[PDB]
């Protein structure tokens, strides 16, 4: 098995371009601040971890670090996911919020 990996909020930013961007599908070693796969400028297209990593409030339960199966809504039309910038899904054929 791949290590169990935990979902958290990033913050983004590509100095070359100067385009930020944040992501609540930051994938961390579990229990820890690191990040295991890259995001992708849209711009220059190179791999690029966050800045500042969160915890995130669950909108199930409203605690972080809980045990609930899901913390945010998929397939969400208001919090799109970049399939095609996010190192983790962007060679599968369904998204990490699919
Ligand atoms: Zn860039
Ligand atoms: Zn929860
Ligand atoms: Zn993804």
């Amino acid at each position: 098995h791949m290590q169990f990996l935990e979902q958290k909020y990033g913050y983004y930013h590509c100095k070359d371009c100067n385009i930020r961007w944040e992501s609540a599908y930051v994938w961390c070693v579990q229990g820890t601040n690191k990040v295991y796969f890259k995001q992708f400028c849209r711009t220059c297209q190179k791999s690029y971890n966050p800045y500042r990593v969160e915890d995130i409030t669950c909108q199930s339960c409203k605690q972080t670090r809980c045990s609930c199966p899901v913390k945010l809504r998929h397939v969400d039309p208001k919090r799109p996911h970049r399939q095609d910038l996010c190192g983790r899904c962007k060679g599968k054929r369904l998204s990490c919020d699919s």
